Order: C-alpha cells, then sequence, then structure tokens
C-alpha cells in the first residue's frame, strides 16, 4: 500500500536508489515503509534542488559512499573548503559551501535545531523543508530563488496530500523515521 504509493509517485531511479540505501542500512522497504517514503522524498528534494541550478550544485546525496567521499575530497582539494564530518547533500559552487537538506514532518525549527546540533559545523549550510510550505535555512539564506523553493514546497505538499488520500499521512507524520 505505502509501497504501492512509493512506486507510483516516485520515478524508478529514485525508488531504486532508496531500495539500495535501505538494503545498505539493512532494512526491508516492505516493513519499514515510512523510511522508504521518507528516503524517496529526501532524494527527490535533493535532485530538484540541484537541478534548479553552468551547473551551480554538485549532488552528493544518492551516490554510493565511495563516490560521495571522492566528490567531497575533490571539492575540498580544489577549493580549500573544510572537509565535513558527515556526508552532506549538495555542494554550492556559487556560494562555495556544502548544503545539508532536511525534509521533516515536524516543525521546521525543531528539525533545524536537531540537524544543526548534529553536524556542529558552522560551514555546512542547512536548509529544512516541511510538508506545510515552511522552510528554515542558516542565516535565513535560502540560496534558491522563490520559484524553485515554491516548486519544492509544492511537490512536498503534493506528496503529503497523496498520502492523505490513501490514509497514509497520519502514520507517516507520526513517525520520525527517515529524518
Ligand atoms: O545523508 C544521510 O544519510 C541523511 N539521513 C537522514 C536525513 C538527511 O537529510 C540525510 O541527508
Ligand atoms: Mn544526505
Ligand atoms: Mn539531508
Amino acid at each position: 500500500s505505502m509501497e504501492d504509493f512509493v512506486r507510483q509517485c516516485f520515478n524508478p531511479m529514485i525508488v531504486e536508489l532508496a531500495e539500495k540505501a535501505m538494503k545498505e542500512y539493512g532494512e526491508d522497504p516492505k516493513i519499514e515503509t515510512n523510511k522508504f517514503a521518507a528516503i524517496c522524498t529526501h532524494l527527490e528534494v535533493c535532485f530538484m534542488y540541484s537541478d534548479f541550478g553552468k551547473h551551480r550544485f554538485e549532488i552528493i546525496e544518492g551516490r554510493d559512499r565511495i563516490m560521495a567521499w571522492t566528490v567531497v575530497n575533490s571539492i575540498c582539494n580544489t577549493t580549500g573548503v573544510e572537509k565535513p564530518k558527515f556526508l552532506p547533500d549538495l555542494y554550492d559552487y556559487k556560494e562555495n559551501r556544502f548544503i545539508e537538506i532536511g525534509v521533516t514532518r515536524r516543525e521546521v525549527h525543531i528539525y533545524y535545531l536537531e540537524k544543526a546540533n548534529k553536524i556542529k559545523s558552522e560551514k555546512t549550510h542547512i536548509h529544512i523543508f516541511s510538508f506545510t510550505g515552511e522552510e528554515m535555512a542558516t542565516k535565513a539564506d535560502y540560496t534558491l530563488d522563490e520559484e524553485s523553493r515554491a516548486r519544492i514546497k509544492t511537490r512536498l505538499f503534493t506528496i503529503r496530500q497523496e498520502m492523505a488520500s490513501r490514509s497514509l499521512w497520519d502514520s507517516f507524520r507520526q513517525s520520525e523515521r527517515g529524518e
């Protein structure tokens, strides 16, 4: 059911990446369905984010760990930027900074506090999106123009409403898994 929805609303490439991420962690997407959906949603948000930007953004999320760290190392060696302790989601060649993307079912400020306390690196920019059209970013610097952020918010709200139409939203939002 939730698996059916995930396979019907996300393109096969994102679904395959999410299935691979869960097989890496060791979880079955048919039991941990909310994890599955959250991972698909986060991947799709990262890909939209990087695609709205001469390519401005370098996608790090969605890569196997070897290639992710290869990309991070190459960026740090060609820019002198400090090497993050956690694999970030994108690199911004325009602002020259790593971006950690957050998609939460909780209030954006709660999840922002959580992620900022986690990464504890004053150089990784944080951008939190909610399923309610809310966002919170480091220094209120949202990076993207209004149209791209609007499209991301629209896609997230649409995912939420598609879950609600299938009676999947209550379970998904009451779970923190995937964040
Ligand atoms: O990189 C990850 O593994 C990860 N995990 C949970 C939430 C995120 O936003 C994220 O980027
Ligand atoms: Mn990530
Ligand atoms: Mn992220």
